[PDB]
């Protein structure tokens, strides 16, 4: 249904914390025999107006994404309730860090795929993730990945192209500066992912240690106007790379859209065998 009786929810386990706000594994079980869907459950905790007011946000924008690579609004339990579906294998962070062995190139092309045609879905829908990180990345299998955590998530004024808004190594040079978000900034963000994903996020050469090697947020602002970016992962197709630097052009008009980037990476896949 798309409304969740709050009394048949049986609470399972804590699947995170933010500053305000959790997520929980719940079994929603109307019947009581034990056999009801587990489903993601979001609440806000010591929250307050401007919270409630963009949690509300955020479940509308949830309820109007249709697509096989953004997490799927189930509905909602009223004391409101986000219920979503359940991505059992956790972050693409945690994921990455654990099966690094077994993860090659062609994996990491398919995922950097995914979260593109995601990306750009969502971009149609004329949204702003301004969160864009493999913590924030969910999995589904192996094969499968899910763009979640739309708590940042602002939709674009219907007279501009960009939102002012009053973990910043993921954050653009026009963000840290002047607070701006676009669909541009958001492929700023998206060649970190692609970092994230050919160092199968390792901690050592992570965004933020990399950075802060070679450097608060005005040191960031520095290096980024001097052409200062992240290095190319070890073993990283050159391609994936040169994709990477284009999305880390000083200019959000010089970057390229999502719709651009889709297909270069599915023909890169298909070089990959
Ligand atoms: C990268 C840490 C993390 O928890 N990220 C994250 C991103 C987006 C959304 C959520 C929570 N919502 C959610 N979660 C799941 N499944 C899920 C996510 C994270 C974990 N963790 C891995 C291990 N550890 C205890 C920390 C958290 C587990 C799981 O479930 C297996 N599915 C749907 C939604 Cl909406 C969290």
């Amino acid at each position: 249904p798309t409304i969740f009786e709050e009394r048949h929810l049986k609470y399972i386990s804590q699947l995170g914390k933010g500053n305000f706000g959790s997520v929980e594994l719940c079994r929603y079980d109307p019947l009581g025999d034990n056999t009801g869907a587990l489903v993601a459950v979001k609440q806000l905790q010591h929250s307050g107006p401007d919270q409630q007011r963009d949690f509300q946000r955020e479940i509308q924008i949830l309820k109007a994404l249709h697509s096989d690579f953004i997490v799927k609004y189930r509905g909602v339990s009223y004391e409101l309730r986000l219920v979503m579906e359940y991505l059992p294998s956790g972050c693409l962070r945690d994921f990455l860090q654990r099966h690094r062995a077994r993860l090659d190139a062609s994996r990491l092309l398919l995922y950097s795929s995914q979260i593109c045609k995601g990306m750009e879905y969502l971009g149609s829908r004329r949204c702003v993730h301004r969160d864009l990180a493999a913590r924030n990345i969910l999995v589904e299998s192996e094969a499968h990945v899910k763009i979640a955590d739309f708590g940042l998530a602002k939709l674009l004024p219907l007279d501009k192209d960009y939102y002012v808004v009053r973990p910043i190594f993921w954050y653009a040079p026009e963000s840290l500066s002047d607070n701006i978000f676009s669909r541009q900034s958001d492929v700023w963000s998206f060649g970190v992912v692609l970092y994230e994903l050919f160092t199968y996020c390792d901690k050592s050469c992570s965004p933020s240690a990399e950075f802060l090697r070679m450097m608060a947020l005005c040191r960031l602002l520095e290096l980024l106007e001097e052409g200062q970016r992240l290095p190319a992962p070890p073993a990283c197709p050159a391609e994936v790379h040169e994709l990477m630097k284009l999305c880390w052009a000083p200019s959000p008009q010089d970057r390229p859209s999502f719709s651009a980037l889709g297909p270069q990476l599915d023909m890169l896949w298909s070089g990959s065998r």
